[PDB]
């Protein structure tokens, strides 16, 4: 059913921002045991929807969340890094940050400040608001994934668990969401935006 | 498909520990509201999951969490309560009693610290740590049902949610508590036991 | 030491929108619980704070955050209601309502359903992002207060516990809410609102 | 005010099992963090409980619960730790083992499941019920301490955070598990549960 994305980039493509060992681990070992988990605990799921188990499909909750979550997560997160990417965005978007946030520095460091903010695992999102019709700063827990539990669309996200980041920045986090905004792929983010307004 | 249990008596058969007006609400309103959105919810679950849409299976968690566990709790009370209850157990239920907890006194204390406890919409619960081979009392927020959230299987339920109550002991859950001894169904639990010990 | 605030109008003031008797338990009671309880907590934890003791003060955590919580939200829910209430408040609140959320008619049925959709027990808040500027709309779970966990100003609450409206309303949650509109004390929102932009 | 304890035995005393980059950055530098955030906290926190301000009280819980946890945990860990350690404890905790878990190497997987088990940042504990005179096997999430989130007095703790292993073992938690088991200070523990047989 559901399968590991290449990535649109070679691991050592984000150097030195995000080194080659990061990335080759965080996708080809994190992300696959997401993706593997994900397919196991949707068939073990399908065989107990169907067979009326409640009792069941409630404990499986947890890791149909967490594996659903870091597929949809690291799905989305790949595409939002690019060796061709970083600076500001163009066009729309950088205008709607600068509605929701006052200016791109004013949005860099809230988004950076949700990432930096996440006690434990977790992910610092750039969202849209289609109820309200702007853009919306939000953090989650360990896998937890934007849409399916705040109903936000996810534009950019930034992954701050300790595995994207702590073989090569350590317990320094701030750095390694500093060093992120070189290879963020704004090209991306502009087309998720636009489809929302879809 | 699920469907709304009746109730091994009449409405007014708790009096006059449980009013004849919170077992015809509880029943014909809380409950049916549990197993139609239980019903939707799993339907619902069935298409998403046929698309293998992973954020709706997950918008969909708190409904399925929350109705379904809902049934699975109140179909277990409705067992757990009876016109001809009260007293005490008798053989091996007992005894795992006295073992686990003291005495019929000190479980009676503990189960009654237990519910009285919650903060909130909640349940009380006697069940069994089918692990370790005991019993083991434990409470849970809302609906979230004692196995698919603990594992534990359960034995003994107490509804703390105020629409259990409020209407006769008003703002006192430790009246409430007090008469509820007294229509306790010890023949379901302690098949209910036994069934653990197979 | 925290005491029971008195209601600015008498028990029976919100007729036949809330009943007296839900009024006097209400206040007299719940209210009542959570500011005793609250004195015990605080007055427990300047002990432990005082002697260093990391775990006395997180395990007191529950207790502080519910009835500190149950005394806050009450506090400002009482303020939210009047007698001579009822109908849409203008000017700058109302303006402010209108960007928004577009209308005075919209709001309330978002309003309505945050509060609706709360799943056991909580509250339904019209609060005030100061951080950016606007009105939102935030539902909080238990005693959870607006400003203390979702840092929002708190500009109107609707208490959805069923303490609350199931004496009048029963079950039908929907009905309560359809009236609670009919005593909202608009002067009161309006000055809160105005000491977030003050 | 609370300090940043000395690890009884040098960063690289735990090797092969845990390096000696591993020891030194999670001591000297997370350890270290928690300790200061949370004089920082308490501070902030004598100061708003003094002021009677609930508000500030409770927007500073998720940070000392945090920190505060952060620092109990490591503080415990250290000392379930030594170069000179490993094997299997001896008489009254063996035979307890033995009695709650069948037998050594059974409370082992148990008390490995639990910790590989975790989603996110965490710890696997082994406590001692002291209201029901036994060992228990719990789990808590990220700096969640044993003894003030749930009761259980901590006998035997292992940080499953990446921070714990990752520079070592990668994404493999299980051999981290595996090889914890070497260096773990089964003196340290015996005398924390004879503390709880007091
Ligand atoms: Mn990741
Ligand atoms: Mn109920
Ligand atoms: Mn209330
Ligand atoms: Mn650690």
């Amino acid at each position: 059913k559901h399968s590991l994305p290449d990535l649109p980039y070679d691991y050592g493509a984000l150097e030195p921002h995000i080194n080659a060992q990061i990335m080759q681990l965080h996708h080809s070992k994190n992300h696959a045991a997401y993706v593997n988990n994900l397919n196991v605990t949707e068939e073990k799921y399908q065989e107990a929807l169907a067979k009326g188990d409640v009792t069941a499909q409630i404990a499986l909750q947890p890791a149909l969340k967490f594996n659903g979550g870091g597929h949809i997560n690291h799905s989305i997160f790949w595409t939002n890094l690019s060796p061709n990417g970083g600076g500001e965005p163009k066009g729309e978007l950088l205008e709607a940050i600068k509605r929701d946030f006052g200016s791109f520095d004013k949005f860099k460091e809230k988004l950076t400040a949700a990432s930096v903010g996440v006690q434990g695992s977790g992910w610092g999102w750039l969202g849209f608001n289609k109820e309200r019709g702007h853009l919306q700063i939000a953090a989650c827990p360990n896998q937890d994934p934007l849409q399916g539990t705040t109903g936000l669309i996810p534009l950019l996200g930034i992954d701050v668990w300790e595995h994207a980041y702590y073989l090569q920045y350590k317990n320094v986090r701030p750095d390694y969401l500093k060093a992120i905004w070189n290879v963020i792929n704004w090209e991306n983010v502009t087309e998720r935006y636009m489809a929302c307004k879809k």
